[PDB]
């Protein structure tokens, strides 16, 4: 670890089901039904579930009810036993959820978007099956062109924390996977950086002809399908006719693939049919527009 003493107190904090009082209320139904007096814990799960569907709420919950300064006795068994069925089989996702709670409130504030959202986006991310490009098609399509870049900040920044956690969601070799995957979507990222740059000095997105979203799409599905680029083109080029030459139109996606980072392909080979079509595309336009 194998000196920080993780941690940790501060359950309720990372609960993310409601407001700061009606928080405050459910979790003392809870304490009041019940460890002061003694009952009585069948059906008093239904009630937890009842008040946070989130099974990483749920999990918060208990563990400040654990909080209580009784401490009999057999309460503490039973409180701990309801802990680990809602965390077995789910373990990873319970603490995703935990873990990344206070930066989903952070970035949450900052985007002005509901922090549970943004629990969802993180776990989504460490547990889904999808490619590169499918996850930010998903995250540009969910949060926003706006927040497109601020998304993969958030994810960063509650991987981090994921990884200094006392219990994280994952070993060591699967948070491996998770950074591998980061660096890809980074990788995304800078090449929708650089797109953005190559449509700005071609200024076909001055007019409002052209929306930047659907532009970046276009570049996305060519990442994906290098073969279709001219199919995939043809919307842009029916728009850009009417004051803009064909060869700019190619000229800036040839020019964003050439130096944008080679891994955003399936492969070398895949990124040569990109390229090679789009020249193809470059060239002939040239020859048609000068002759004459």
């Amino acid at each position: 670890s194998g000196l920080v003493p993780r941690g940790s107190h501060m359950s309720q904090e990372r609960i993310l089901d409601g407001e700061e009082d009606e928080i405050n209320h459910k979790i003392f139904d809870l304490k009041r039904t019940l460890k002061d007096n003694l009952p009585l814990d069948r059906d008093f799960i239904d009630r937890l579930k009842r008040y946070f569907k989130d099974p990483s709420d749920q999990v918060l919950a208990l563990r400040e009810l654990l909080n209580e300064k009784d401490l009999t006795a057999e309460q503490v068994e039973l409180l701990t036993k309801i802990i680990n069925e809602i965390i077995s089989g789910s373990e990873k996702s319970v603490n995703a959820g935990i873990n990344s709670a206070i930066q989903a409130k952070l970035f949450g504030n900052k985007m002005k978007l509901e922090p549970q959202l943004l629990r969802a986006c993180y776990r989504g991310f460490i547990m889904g099956n999808i490619s590169t490009t499918d996850q930010y098609i998903e995250w540009l399509g969910n949060f926003g062109f706006n927040h497109r870049h601020t998304i993969v900040n958030f994810v960063e920044q509650s991987l981090i924390v994921d990884m200094d956690s006392e219990k994280p969601s994952c070993n060591a070799y699967e948070f491996g996977f998770v950074l591998s995957k980061l660096i890809a979507i980074k990788m995304i990222r800078t090449s929708d950086v650089i797109f953005m740059k190559k449509l700005e000095s071609s200024s076909l997105l001055k007019d409002g002809s052209l929306s930047a979203e659907q532009l970046l799409l276009t570049l996305l599905y060519i990442f994906q399908y290098p073969s279709e680029s001219e199919q995939i083109l043809t919307s842009v080029i029916e728009v850009s006719r009417a004051s803009h030459e064909d060869s700019v139109v190619y000229q800036t996606y040839l020019s964003s693939v050439n130096e944008s980072p080679h891994d955003i392909f399936k492969s070398e080979s895949e990124r040569e049919i990109a390229i090679n079509i789009l020249r193809e595309l470059v060239t002939s336009a040239y020859k048609k527009e000068l002759s004459r």
